């Protein structure tokens, strides 16, 4: 089982699933091997009904698509569509929060409100919305309207790109025609240009892809901004992770998916219904997180994280998961089938994200609290049905310190320098105590033993004094293996990094260091890392492609992860991906994405499936940036 | 060669290509066989990097996607993305015309103007834009702004859906949640809901697809509306089609793609540069059409149609094609390679549609006439380079009567009844002289001997007194085989249909009948057929699903054709498709699309690859509608 997952709680549940004859994601993977090499290399096209077309990576015919589409066109078009689909997911998330804020401040959804006025005003100021002498609800209405306006063409470009990056970077991107005109506009234009008989030049196609990836960045940043207004900007928090946070005697309710509009209300209402759960025989309601909705409520409320990503079915296999409340994205639809075996009540809530065999509850912002109670009562009913059923919850959990929004990091740093809080970080980059910064992002992937790349790479970087930040299931992987427990600083961190984490931690009244890895939140909260990196660039007077900052999507899976990787490259970062994207069938496209794009944006992809090799390559990328600044390394 | 194309001019050029060693679309098809059956059935998914996933149509594992996606989810998600891509192509076309009109009336593009004020005012009235006492340029500005507004969410739904269908049909669609909220909004929501871990219920997925297909309908109707304002509403016209319209002694310039913003200016400017072409040794400039841009200038200017779709390379093989001026969509990228062999100058003009090895000319509305001259001079230069080269132009062409916009058809009918012009058509439906109406639409497809399904099906329907209208490459197929020549009415038409075409033709001062098939224009001009059918419904007091009207995408290829077929079903029409769409891997999805959707929208797909069988099925569908109205059949 350790070839499937390095998580020991997951290994225990894989044995239980095998005993009980419950098919898992890993079983369905094994049943799929060997996978189609045309698809794995990207040399397959189904963009019209003359297909499917494929191209042999090597050898004889077929060499070209039926319409004349070359390998480099086919690969570029497929990649572009994956970027657009990722952008659409982050677009939809942000759009649904923008409508939630608009409803809140127009008096249409009283369960929602402006919880962070400070953030609201700073966003309004960044966008040029006047605040002085205005009511909050009117400022927020203007912010929500500006968010919705970024989805379409208007007299300005996408402001959640142009107002969040340094002017020098916007200038570079503008010179190459890469600034998005509208978020959904770019998604549609990708789908158009990649349809049959349209764009057929790899470089032109890929520039469109870079531009659409910035539409994805805008959706991420908009999503974080609006979620923080509505639900609070995260601050440091301490909780736990892994399956051991389930409690046999409680109603265990997992929030799963991505959008907190739903999950954040569940958290509040669950506290109300504690007595009603005790009436049913439970100790209370135990809300736990799966995937990124779980990260959202972990970051804001300290809700413990149950599991992530590839191992999500394992929470159910314990027998103790009474409900799984879903919104959208990264939900294995197998959960609806597995629930028949495990007793779990799987509940969908979004009109455009239903699963055959799952109970659907039509959530509406206008009735959020009512819907939450309907949902939690189904969960209580399910708990009662397992009175006296044995469960097997692995007694495995880790301590997780998290909540490191960029505002939190700046505040923590300000304890070392009150009016120049970035300077202490830059000082230690310059003197070598911090070699650089690495953002771990993205998913787990059944092709990679779960968490293996994240932890292998992270260990090597931390020993080399790299400051490591993480989001999404990269944060999930690191938290479930102790990387967010400050007790592990001595073991994991080089001396210089330990010194820095210790100084900051002690200066914030903690008696101990910051954790080895800083949890910056969900996948949309990769935007928080952008905010931090752009602020560092501005403080140093350079563009992002001169900073010793890298990213690693070490076990990427979702189209969203491809979009995030592509905009990391586009804003100037060396960007590792630890799974093969479907590009290796075209050497010209691979060359553009791993080399020549350097001369456009300064970033570049690092495709490397061996994690020890990937870490050496990330260190070389960091150290090249150090040398470019004239620093020792 | 007659197994590849039933067009004798195409057969002649296939022999020339074979002699000269020039690879064609049919050669690349043969090199691709046998094609992947997982893709052909729709049982392949590449929506995340855990894939590719495939499902055996029958037999043993794999039975399910790695994430748990069933066959019916995989098939529905792939179909939805094809609909969204089609919508994006028609979206982009309409959007680029909306920007062209806005620029024209804001004084920014003087080569463009309001050519049809009548149409402008009728559109403004349909949309509720006030006209009385307003300047045309201000009315048009409001129309252009309303067009752009339909791409995003606002306080109204998509008006180019809700104002173009009868209220009863809008009510049916609204009750099922199928009215689009915004064109690019729906495209993005499709890409979101079909991404990994989101929508996983076939019925829910397919309802999203129906809704996105209405976004496509809106793009089509908007495109026709704006093109008519800018370039004139078509009226009856007589010209010719097939390769014989090329002239060895002229500068032969093909306009190819879809958007007339470009091609319509080429047509005007080409007339200016006649003397400049004679200076170079030519008789003049001979503009000819390929694909739908060719239909646009055929319908409005009588520009002869050279070829269509699958056979586009053959125009080049003659050796006489001096230039091919491209915008976007349905352009085989092979043309850029073939030009090295044939001497043709292939010119791209749109930023998002480039082809490696083709000359790019950055067309801008603001400089349209300048760009046109730059482009036509490259063509003249190319003509000079083939002084004394032998060419082989097949001496094959047909006479084409076309220009049957819905306004034209109504006007023609008004010669038989001035204040009730639809009544004479309905009278002859009722008395049986017209059995019903069939719209042929869509592409050719290399899998089907070119034109074979269109002509086989059309012959059977015409003998059964069906009124046949056609658009796109369905019109192209029928025109190249004589179906738009009134000389062929006696041979092709049943007695009742002949009587009706003759009465209308003679009453319009023609001495002869209308042609056997009425050419209603380009693929976006399928919207014209909707206008006609909706007017018939309104005049009869019934919804479209009670009318004896059917559609046939008899040789479908492009994602746009899938979108058109799906919205034909959604507005209530029995809709034949003569190529296999990638649905047969899921019986539940096939059952929904060919049967149970009847109970939602009243329309349904008819999947039938045998054209004689398809014609019998279309006749049965028509006759069922007749019986439902209590008519004999
Ligand atoms: S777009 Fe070209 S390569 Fe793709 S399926 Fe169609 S013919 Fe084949
Ligand atoms: S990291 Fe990937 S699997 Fe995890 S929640 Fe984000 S997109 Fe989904
Ligand atoms: S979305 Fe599911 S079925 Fe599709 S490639 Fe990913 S794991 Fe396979
Ligand atoms: S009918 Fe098809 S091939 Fe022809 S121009 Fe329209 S979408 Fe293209
Ligand atoms: S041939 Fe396998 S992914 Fe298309
Ligand atoms: S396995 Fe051939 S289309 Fe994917």
């Amino acid at each position: 089982q350790n070839l499937k997952s390095t998580d020991r709680a997951v290994q225990q549940m894989l044995d239980k699933a095998k005993r009980e004859g419950i098919q898992t994601v890993w079983d369905r993977y094994e049943a799929m091997k060997p996978q189609c090499g045309f698809g794995e290399t990207g040399l397959c096209c189904r963009h019209c009904l003359q297909g499917p077309c494929r191209i042999n990576p090597f050898g004889d015919e077929p060499k070209v698509g039926i319409c004349g589409a070359t390998a480099e066109v086919i690969v570029a078009r497929g990649l572009d569509r994956s970027i657009a689909a990722g952008a659409a997911g982050h677009s939809g998330h942000a759009k649904h929060l923008a409508h939630t804020l608009k409803k809140a401040v127009q008096g249409k959804a009283a369960s929602y409100m402006i919880k962070d006025r400070t953030k609201l005003h700073s966003i309004a100021k960044r966008l040029g919305i006047p605040t002085e002498g205005q009511k909050d609800e009117d400022i927020a209405l203007e912010v929500a309207k500006a968010a919705l306006a970024d989805f379409h063409e208007k007299d300005t470009p996408v402001l959640w790109v142009t107002t969040v990056l340094p002017p020098s970077r916007v200038k570079v991107l503008s010179a190459h025609g890469l600034i998005p005109a509208g978020i959904d506009h770019e998604i549609a234009e990708i789908m158009h240009r990649t349809s049959m008989g349209c764009d057929a030049d790899a470089q032109n196609l890929l520039l469109g892809g870079l531009r659409c990836s910035l539409a994805d960045l805008a959706g991420c940043y908009m999503g974080t901004d609006l979620a923080d207004i509505l639900f609070g900007t995260p601050a440091p928090v301490v909780t736990e992770s892994n399956l051991g946070v389930l409690k046999a005697d409680a109603v265990n309710v997992a929030v799963h998916g991505h959008n907190p509009v739903l999950s954040d209300i569940i958290v509040s209402v669950s506290k109300e219904m504690e007595n009603e759960a005790r009436a049913a025989g439970a100790t209370g309601i135990n809300v736990v997180g799966i995937c990124d909705t779980g990260n959202e409520v972990l970051m804001r409320h300290g809700i413990p994280a149950c599991t992530h990503s590839v191992s999500q079915e394992m929470a159910m296999i314990t027998g103790a998961l009474d409900a799984m409340i879903l919104d959208y994205q990264c939900i294995q639809p197998s959960v609806a089938t597995i629930a028949e075996c495990t007793g779990t009540t799987v509940i969908t809530t979004m009109e455009m994200s239903k699963i055959t065999g799952a109970t659907h509850v039509n959530f509406a912002e206008e009735a959020a609290v009512e819907n939450a109670k309907q949902i939690l009562r189904l969960a209580i009913d399910t708990f009662k049905r397992r009175k006296g059923k044995p469960v097997e919850i692995p007694n495995i959990k880790t301590k997780v310190v998290a909540g490191f929004s960029t505002e939190a990091i700046i505040n923590a740093l300000s304890k070392l320098n009150a009016n120049d809080p970035l300077k202490p970080l830059i000082d230690n980059v310059v003197n070598g105590n911090i070699r650089g910064v690495c953002l771990f992002a993205g998913c787990n992937n059944v092709k990679v033993p779960q968490d293996q790349n994240f932890t292998t790479i992270a260990r090597k970087l931390l020993k080399q004094n790299v400051l490591v930040v993480a989001t999404g299931c990269g944060a999930g992987a690191l938290m479930r293996h102790g990387f967010m427990d400050p007790a592990n600083v001595d073991e994991l961190c080089g001396d210089g990094l330990k010194a820095v984490l210790t100084a900051i931690g002690e200066a914030n009244g903690l008696g101990g260091p910051l954790p080895p890895v800083l949890h910056m939140g969900s996948c949309v909260d990769n935007s928080r890392a952008v905010a931090l990196v752009a602020a560092l660039a501005n403080r140093l007077g350079v563009d992002l492609d001169r900073l010793p900052v890298v990213a690693s999507a070490a076990e990427a899976m979702h189209e969203k992860a491809v979009a995030i990787g592509t905009w990391a490259v586009t804003i100037g970062l060396p960007t590792h991906i630890g799974v093969l994207p479907p590009i290796t069938g075209s050497l010209p496209v691979t060359q553009i994405l791993t080399s020549s794009v350097k001369d456009i944006t300064g970033g570049y992809f690092i495709v490397e499936l061996d994690p020890e090799t990937a870490a050496d390559k990330l260190l070389a990328a960091i150290n090249e940036r150090r040398a470019g600044l004239g620093l020792p390394w």
